[PDB]
Parts: structure tokens; C-alpha cells; sequence
């Protein structure tokens, strides 16, 4: 996990410029990747990765979950870059979620749902069939993670352990999703709510 020599001896002016105007900072990386005939899409995840602390992580999360192409192609490199593997479903997303700083945008919000579920797949291509199932239990859990914590609903109005199960019934590319898996993912997700951090008025 590092960034090419010469965007990394050039981080100063990487950081100063996306900071105060993001595509120009991120041009920035663009232009020394042309001239060292590297591929900008990793390096400008590598970029977020590591400079993660001195980056405009509002900044980040809204390049990040932006449509264009190229913005589309950095999520799948930067979500590719994080270990799905050697932790349960819900610690990825949880670990996902907290990367961000939330946009407040549906939109937005799904895309990089989107890119986790493809990412956790293909880390765990034997815990869920397709990026598809990954994602439909992504979405079941956030809903989940609203619900079960949800103070002003009566218990019994919550989702049971059975419930969730027939709720992913046939969602896993037509199959299940084993049990036992699902009873796991219920206990983590009531045990420990999600830890979402979303940005103010102007996403």
C-alpha cells in the first residue's frame, strides 16, 4: 500500500490543491501518472487512502460517490484496496461505512454500497454467489442497523432472526443464504449498531 515516488514527493501541493479545489488536485495526480506511465485510477485511491488525514474527507466521500467514470473507477480501486477477507460481513461494512463521510444523497449512499457488495464478492466469492446478493444483503442490514435501534417502535414491531430469513429467501442468485450465517449477522448488527457519520446541509 503505497503511492508512486513522485506523486509521494509531490504530496504537499496534491493535498493544498484538492483541499481547496478537489478536480484540481486530483488533475494534479493525473498529470505526473501521464508523465510516469501509471494508472491514475489506483493511484488517486492510493492517494485517499493515505492522506486520509490531512484531506477534506467530505470532499472525498462526495468524489467518491460522484457517477462520472473516472470517479466510479477510484471507488472500485479504493474499496478493492480494503481486506473484505478474514472478517465477517457486517465488520466489512461496518469498517466500510466508517471510511466515509457520508453524503447526504440516496444516490450517492447507494453507489458506494454498491462498490462494497462488488468488492466484498469478489473477496468472498464462497459466502455469497454474485456482487448482487452482496448487495441485497448490504441493504438488508442497513435497514436492519435503522430499525432494530430505533427507539420509538414497540418491540414486537422489530425484525426477528426469522423474519430476516424470509426476508433473503431466494436472494442469494436464486439460493438461500445458510442460516446460520444470517442468525451471526442479526446478533452483530443488534449487538452493535452501525457507525454512520453523514455530512451537514450542502452535500
Amino acid at each position: 500500500g503505497a503511492s508512486h515516488p513522485e506523486i509521494e514527493k509531490a504530496q504537499r501541493e496534491i493535498i493544498e490543491a484538492f483541499n481547496a479545489k478537489p478536480k484540481n488536485g486530483i488533475n494534479k495526480i493525473k498529470e505526473i501518472c501521464e508523465q510516469y506511465k501509471i494508472s491514475p485510477n489506483e493511484e488517486i485511491a492510493e492517494f485517499f487512502h493515505q492522506q486520509r488525514k490531512n484531506l477534506d474527507l467530505e470532499a472525498v466521500g462526495d468524489y467518491l460517490s460522484s457517477p462520472e467514470a473516472e470517479n466510479q473507477q477510484v471507488l472500485k480501486a479504493f474499496t478493492s484496496q480494503m481486506n473484505f477477507n478474514g472478517q465477517s460481513f457486517v465488520e466489512g461494512l461496518r469498517t466500510f461505512l466508517k471510511t466515509f463521510k457520508l453524503p447526504g444523497e440516496a444516490q450517492k449512499i447507494d453507489r458506494l454500497v454498491q462498490s462494497f457488495s462488488g468488492a466484498y464478492f469478489q473477496q468472498n466469492p464462497d459466502v455469497v454467489s454474485n456482487a448482487d446478493a452482496a448487495y441485497l444483503l448490504a441493504f438488508q442490514t442497513i435497514m436492519l442497523n435503522t430499525d432494530l435501534h430505533n427507539p420509538s417502535i414497540p418491540e414486537k414491531n422489530k425484525m426477528t432472526v426469522d423474519g430476516l430469513k424470509r426476508n433473503l429467501r431466494g436472494g442469494n442468485n436464486g439460493g438461500d443464504f445458510d442460516a446460520k450465517f444470517l442468525e451471526e449477522l442479526y446478533s452483530e448488527i443488534k449487538a452493535k449498531p452501525f457507525e454512520l457519520n453523514f455530512v451537514k446541509t450542502s452535500p
